[PDB]
């Protein structure tokens, strides 16, 4: 399976969509579910390789143990995994230096590539996702009893240039070029969306691009500010980096 290549066609939930949509079940497979040593789900991540998932440093934060996390791979429910769900523990945790703001998690094992599981692709170094540019961020949500709780969901999120993101109006300058933003300038969510951690991948002539990770802690969409990402195009270096050399 090539990456970006889910085996189950994204329903694609349309933008205007409140709340996104529940995801066609594995049709995002890179979708990791990052997971304390006790059955909880509190981050997201996306498969870049079979022994390497990307996500936020912050899902990090709670402990500094690479067995501290489990990485759950081809999963929909959040709870009720399915009995194929690969359960994998994380054996390294390396950092990105410059900025902290997103971690490589190397998997104890390879996980096992599927039609359910299939690494997303990586951007070229220094790619810019162009303003208008529709992606989608997948995730749980942390937020339950509300729609599709405990079901992988979806939101459609058009990316907004970095130039017009950082008007006052909307992030007033504090989006840097390491990071990118998406999310309608008006009408957008007002929530957090996905997972700490959770993918930003954008359709990209044959395939999906992971093209952000999601950080809240960047900043989260408000009805009239977009979201903000770790622009993953300008981490490929370190991440093929760190993949070719660990």
């Amino acid at each position: 399976f090539d990456c970006g290549k889910p085996q189950v066609e994204p329903k694609k939930c349309p933008g205007r969509v409140v709340g996104g949509c529940v995801a066609h079940p594995h049709s995002w497979p890179w979708q990791v579910s990052l997971r304390t040593r006790f059955g909880q789900h509190f981050c997201g991540g996306t498969l870049i390789s079979p022994e390497w998932v990307l996500t936020a440093a912050h899902c990090l934060e709670k402990s500094p143990r690479p067995s501290s996390y489990k990485v759950i791979l081809g999963a929909h429910q959040e709870v009720n995994l399915e009995p194929h769900v690969q359960e994998i523990e994380v054996s390294r945790l390396f950092l990105e230096p410059t900025r902290k703001d997103i971690a490589l998690l190397k998997l104890s094992s390879p996980a096992v590539i599927t039609d359910k599981v299939i690494p997303a692709c990586l951007p070229s170094p220094n790619y810019m996702v162009a303003d208008r540019t529709e992606c989608f961020i997948t995730g749980w949500g942390e937020t339950q009893g509300t729609f599709g709780a405990g079901l992988l969901k979806e939101a459609q999120l058009p990316v907004i240039e970095n130039k017009v993101c950082n008007r006052y109006e909307f992030l007033n300058g504090r989006v840097q070029s390491t990071e990118l933003c998406a999310g309608h300038l008006a009408g957008g969510t007002d929530s957090c969306q996905g997972d700490s951690g959770g993918p930003l991948v954008c359709f990209e002539k044959d395939k999906y691009i992971l093209q952000g990770v999601t950080s809240w802690g960047l900043g989260c969409a408000r009805p009239n500010k977009p979201g903000v990402y770790v622009r993953v195009s300008r981490f490929v270096t370190w991440i093929e980096g760190v993949l070719r050399n660990n």
